[PDB]
C-alpha cells in the first residue's frame, strides 16, 4: 500500500492531465517570445483550453492566427523536403492519410479532435491537449491508456526552425504519423504499463527510455538509417545530423539506455536503434519484469482500466482468454485449410 | 471480394445496422392517441442519434413515471429468490450511480456509461425493430439496443421491449464481465453468417438471454431478460421443463411470441460461451472474426499475416503471465 | 511432506509399479500342466525384466503359434466391416515391420520399438494383475503392460489378457498419435489420486479403450481393444445401447467380467482427451501434473515457479507457430 | 525438394554420427603423439569403438590406461583450482552432482554410458561416441535431438593443459556440466533445430554462434563474468583470460555474432555474454526466423523425430495442443487458490 499512486481507470487519468508542474504561459527566459505580450496571450489562451478539458467531452477546436498558420507552414515544407529520406517506412505511409483526413496542408494547421478520431480508429491512440509539462510519472501513466498529451500553441514566429519546447507543429509532424502504427502504438503503451506504481527512480529510467525512443530513436530498414523519433522529425538540424556519417550510433536496449543523460539544448551523444517496434515493444517488456512492483498490470482495452495481477484467480482467467483466443486461431486455420486446401 | 453478407467492419459503420429499422407503429391489441404522440418522439430522438454524441436526456410524463415505479416494486419483490448472483451484486451499484429508484426513470447516458466501465457495453437507443442480423451486429461491438420509450394502462403486461424491460432486465447482467463475453461471442458468430446461421443465433440468443436460466451454489436461478421482465413467467421457469443449454440442440427449438417455453440451463457465462465459440465454427463464413478492442474494430482472419499478430499479440500476454508469477513468489515465496 | 499416495517421478521408478504384482496362477475353469510349464516360465520372464533393457525373445510353440493364427484370422475377417479407421491404416504397417502374420508371433521388443516411432508408446512385459494404480501409472508414461503368454482348448474363449489380446486389440490403436495422447491423459489423471479416483479411471479407462466405440465418416466403428480381441462381442456392439463418452457420468457405471456391457462413444480421441482433461480437475490431489517427454519424469505443479516454466515453454512453442505461419506466407503468399 | 537431407527421426541420426570427414586417428602434423605409435594404438582403437556405435546400443565401456588416467586427473586439478572462481552457477551446481554419479574422481576417468543416462534424466541430453570430425551439419544436426557427439580418447600426455583437438576429458570437464541444465539444453537444441535443411552459408553461420557460445561463451551473473563455454572451461590458460582485465568482451547477439572468424590457435579476439541460456535460447530462436528453408521444425520428444510445419493442419494440432498444456496452467493455479487461498 506504500506504493505510488496511478490511476486505475481511464477517468482517473484526468488528475494526471492536470497536475501540471510547469503552464505553457511559463516562457522561460530565453524563450525567443519572453517580452512578446501578444503571444503570451495566445500561449495563456492554450493553457486555458487545455485546463478546461474534461473527461467525455470532445477536444476543444482552436482557431489559429495567421502568423500562427505561416509558421506551421515553414516547419511544414522543410521537413517535407527531408521526409522521403530521413523518415522510417511507417511515417511516410501514415503522412499522406494525415492530409486526406487531418487537414495536413501547408495552409491549414489540424485540429487534435481530428487527429484524436484517427487515431483511435488506426492504432487506438487518443490526444488530450495539455496545459504544460507533467511529472514523469503523470505524463507516462497517459501512454498505459494509450493516451498522448499534446501541446495545442504553435512555436514562437521568430525562428520556426528551432524550439527547445514542445509546440503543436513538434506534435502533428513528430508524434501522430508514428502513433497511428498498430505496433509503434503497443510499444508506446507497454512504456506507460511499466511506470504505474514504479518508483521514481524506474520511472526516470523508464523518461530516459521515452526519450531516447520515442523522442529521438532511430531505426534500421532494409539495410539503412532511418529517424522515427518525434524530436528528430520535428527539428531539421538534428534529423540531418542523426542520418549523418560522423554520429554515434548505438542499438536500442533498455537497461544501457536507461542510464544515459538527455541533452535538451546539444545535439545527443548517440542515438539508438530498433529494428523494428515490435522488437522494441518486446525489450521493453523484459525490462518490465525488472522493474519492482507487488503486482503486475493487465490493461483492459474494453473498460479502459487496469487489471492488477496479484492472485492466481486473475492470472487464471487471464490464461483462460488467451485459450479462447487461439482457440479462433484454430478456426481460422480451419477456415482456410477448409477453403484453400492448405 | 464479397459474396458473404455485409456486417459493419468498425464502430463508426454501426449506424448503418441501427437505422436499418424494418418496424418502428401500434397493432390494435397494443393501447390511446397521447400515447401516441410521446412514441413518435421517441422515435425521433432515437433516430436522431448518431455515433459518438451523447445519448440525449428525456424528461419522463408522470404517468410514464408511475408505471416504471410499479413494474420496478413487483420486480424487485422477487429478485432475491429467482435472479441470480450477478444481478443482485449489480443492483445495489445501479441504485447509487444510474439514478434506480421507484420514483426516477434512469437515463440511458448514465447506464451507458456504468457499463463501459463495469463490462465496457454501451447503450444505443433504436427507433424500433432490427434484423436479428443488425441486433446481434450490435452485440459484436458490446452495443445494446435500447427502446427509450415505456409501455402505456396495464403495466405488467409488455408486448414489445420497453425502457423498463430494457433497463430492468438487461442492464444487471450487461455490467457483468463474463456475460459480456458471452454477448458479444454471439455477435461475432453471426457477423458475415448466413440468413440461416444468423437466425439460429437469434434463437440462442432467445433462450439465452432472453430467456435462461443458470444454477449457482446449486440451486436455480433465472437470468433471462424477459424472465427479469416478466414476474409470472419468471415464477414459472423456477417451477416445475428444464434442459441443458447447448446451442446446435437449442437453436433447432422454436420461440412463442405468446406462450410459455415449453427453458435452457448454464452453469456459468464462461461455460456458454465457450459452448458457443465451439458453435461458431460450424457456421458457414470463408473467414474467422477477431475483435480489436482498442481501435473498436473486426480483424478478418482469412490470411496467415493476420492469424499470426494475433498469435504474436498472446505471446505477450502470456509474458504478462509469466511477470504476474514472478513477482507473486518475489512477494510471497509461493 | 507427502501425504498423497506414492507413484513413480521418473520412468526408472515405474520399474517399481511393473513388479508390485497383486495376482501372477489360474482358477478352476482355466484349462493342462504343460501349459502351466510354459507359464511359469513366461512370468519369470516378465519378473527379469527391468528397465532399459531389450524385452526377452520368446520361441513360441506350434501350439501357441497355430492358435494364434486361429484369432488372427478371425478378428481380419471383421476388421474392415467393425474396425475404425486408425486400426485399419496401422495394421498394414504392422505386418511389414512387427513380423504381423498368420503363422508367426510377433515380439514385444519389435512392436515397442515399432510403437516409440510412431506414438512414443513401449510397451513391457507383465508378469501378472497390476493394482489399477499400477497399471494407469504405466499409461503416464505411455508403457502399455503386456501379457506375453498364450491363451490355452478354446482359441475363441480367453477370460484373461493374453498377448493375442494385447498384439491385435491395443497395438494398432497404440500406434495413433491422437491415441496415445489420450490414453497418457488417464494415467496422468491417477498420478497421486485418491483410491476413489483411481477405481473410476479404471472404469473410464476400461469403457474406453477395452470397449470403446467411436463414430467416423458416420459410421459406427469399435477401437475398444476388448472388442478387437472378441468377436461375438465386437458384432454384437454395432448391433441393436449406446451413449455418448461423458468421463464423469461413464465412471459410475459398472463393469460385468462375464456379460455383455448395457457401450461409449466418442467422436475423436482428441474428443474424448478434452473431457478427459475437463475431468482431472475435479480429481482431488494438492498438485497438478506435467508430463516431460525429454526426461520421461514428471513435474509436479505446486508453486508458481513450476507454472511459468511451463508457460515460458508454451511461449517458445508459440513463436514456431509464428515461424511457420511467415514461411508460409513467404512461400504462397497466403 | 532442393532442400539439403537432414534426419527426420532418431535413428536417422546414424549416417550423420558416422559421416566422418577426418578420424580420429588421423593425428595432424604438429600433434604431440604424431611420432607415438603407442598412442595411435589407442587413437585407432577408440576409433573402432566409435565406428561400432549404433542407435540402440548401451554406449561402450572403455578401459583407460594409467597415463591416460593420471592426464585426466592433471587437466582434473589444476581446472578444480578454477571452477569456483571461474565457472557459472550452473556448473558449479552440477560439478559436485557429476561426481557422485558419474564418477568425476581424480583417479577415475568417467565412462560415456554413465554420462549418458545422467544426462538423459536431468535435461533429456545422451552422448555419442563419435569416430572424428563431422561436417557442421552432420554435427549440428545432433543437437537437434539433443544429442552431442563427443570424442572417447585422451589427449597427450606430454602437455596434458593444452590440446588443440577435443579429447574426453574436454567433453566431462567442459561440455557435460553445461548440458545437464535444462536451459541451457534448450539453448542448444534449438541451434540444431536451426540448421535443419538450411543453406551452407546458414550452418556455417550457426556453427560459428556455437563456437562463440557452446564453446567459448561467457554469461553474467550478479554483476560477474563467468565463463560457460566448453572450450573456456577446458583450457586454463584461455579460461583465466577470457575473464581476465584486458579482454575484449561483447554481448552475444546472433546477426552480429555469427559473421566473426573463429581461431582455432590464438586466443579469440571477443567473447560473447549471455545474461541467461533462457535469454540466449530466445535471441537463437529470434535468429532461426531469419534462416531461409521453405517449412519451419519442431521436434517431437515423444517419437524421437522432426516434424515439418508446412501447413495449417499441423500448425492448428500444434496449436490445440498448446491450448491443452494451458489448461493444465489453469488447474495448478486453481489447485493452488484452492490449497492455499491464493
Ligand atoms: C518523459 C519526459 N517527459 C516528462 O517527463 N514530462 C513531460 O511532460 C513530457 C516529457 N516529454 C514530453 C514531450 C516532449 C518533450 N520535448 C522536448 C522537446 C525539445 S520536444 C518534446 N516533446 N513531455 C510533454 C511536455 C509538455 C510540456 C513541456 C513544457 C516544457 C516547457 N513548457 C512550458 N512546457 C515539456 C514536455
Ligand atoms: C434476436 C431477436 N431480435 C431481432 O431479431 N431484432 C431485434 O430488434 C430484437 C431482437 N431481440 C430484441 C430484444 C427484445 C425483444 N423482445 C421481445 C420481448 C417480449 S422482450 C424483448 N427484447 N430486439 C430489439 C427489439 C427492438 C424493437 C422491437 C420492437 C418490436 C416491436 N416494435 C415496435 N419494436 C423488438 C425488439
Ligand atoms: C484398469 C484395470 N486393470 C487393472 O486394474 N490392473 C491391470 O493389471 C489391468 C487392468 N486392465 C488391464 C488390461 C486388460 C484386462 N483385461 C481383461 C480382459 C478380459 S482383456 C483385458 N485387458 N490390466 C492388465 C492385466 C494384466 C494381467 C491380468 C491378469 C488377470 C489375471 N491374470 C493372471 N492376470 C489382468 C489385467
Ligand atoms: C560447430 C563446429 N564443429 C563442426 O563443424 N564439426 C565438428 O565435428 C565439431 C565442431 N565442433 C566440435 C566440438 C569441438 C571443437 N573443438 C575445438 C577445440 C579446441 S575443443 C573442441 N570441441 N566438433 C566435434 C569435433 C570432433 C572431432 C574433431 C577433430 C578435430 C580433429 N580430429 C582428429 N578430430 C573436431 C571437432
Ligand atoms: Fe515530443
Ligand atoms: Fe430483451
Ligand atoms: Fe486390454
Ligand atoms: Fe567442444
Amino acid at each position: 500500500e506504500d506504493v505510488p499512486w496511478f490511476p486505475r481507470k481511464i477517468s482517473e487519468l484526468d488528475k494526471c492531465s492536470h497536475r501540471v508542474l510547469m503552464y505553457g504561459s511559463e516562457l522561460d527566459a530565453d524563450h525567443p517570445g519572453f517580452k512578446d505580450n501578444v503571444y503570451r496571450q495566445r500561449r495563456k489562451y492554450f493553457v486555458d483550453v487545455a485546463m478546461g478539458y474534461k473527461y467525455g467531452q470532445p477536444i476543444p477546436r482552436v482557431e489559429y492566427t495567421e502568423e500562427e498558420t505561416k509558421t506551421w507552414g515553414v516547419v511544414f515544407r522543410e521537413l517535407s523536403k527531408l521526409y522521403p529520406t530521413h523518415a522510417c517506412r511507417e511515417y511516410l505511409k501514415n503522412f499522406p492519410l494525415l492530409t486526406k483526413y487531418c487537414g495536413y496542408r501547408e495552409d491549414n494547421v489540424p485540429q487534435l479532435e481530428d487527429v484524436s478520431m484517427f487515431l483511435k480508429e488506426r492504432s487506438g491512440f487518443t490526444v488530450r491537449p495539455v496545459a504544460g509539462y507533467l511529472s514523469p510519472r503523470d505524463f507516462l501513466a497517459g501512454l498505459a491508456y494509450r493516451v498522448f498529451h499534446c501541446t495545442q500553441y504553435i512555436r514562437h514566429g521568430s525562428d520556426p526552425l528551432y524550439t527547445p519546447e514542445p509546440d503543436t507543429c513538434h506534435e502533428l509532424l513528430g508524434h501522430v504519423p508514428l502513433l497511428a502504427d498498430p505496433k509503434f502504438a503497443q510499444f508506446s503503451q507497454e512504456i506507460g504499463l511499466a511506470s504505474l506504481g514504479a518508483s521514481d527512480e524506474d520511472v526516470q529510467k523508464l523518461a530516459t527510455c521515452y526519450f531516447f525512443t520515442i523522442e529521438f530513436g532511430l531505426c534500421k530498414q532494409e539495410g539503412q538509417l532511418r529517424a522515427y523519433g518525434a524530436g528528430l522529425l520535428s527539428s531539421i538540424g538534428e534529423l540531418k545530423h542523426a542520418l549523418s556519417d560522423k554520429a554515434c550510433v548505438k542499438a536500442f536496449d533498455p537497461k544501457t539506455t536507461c542510464l544515459q543523460e538527455c541533452l535538451i539544448t546539444t545535439f545527443q551523444e548517440a542515438y539508438f536503434v530498433s529494428e523494428s517496434f515490435e522488437e522494441a515493444k518486446e525489450k521493453m517488456r523484459d525490462f518490465a519484469k525488472s522493474i519492482t512492483r507487488p503486482f503486475s498490470v493487465y490493461f483492459n482495452p474494453y473498460t479502459q482500466s487496469i487489471e492488477i495481477l496479484k492472485d492466481t484467480r486473475s492470472i487464471e482467467n487471464v490464461v483462460q482468454d488467451l485459450r479462447s483466443d487461439l482457440n479462433t486461431v484454430c478456426d481460422a486455420l480451419n477456415k482456410m485449410n477448409q477453403y484453400l486446401g492448405i
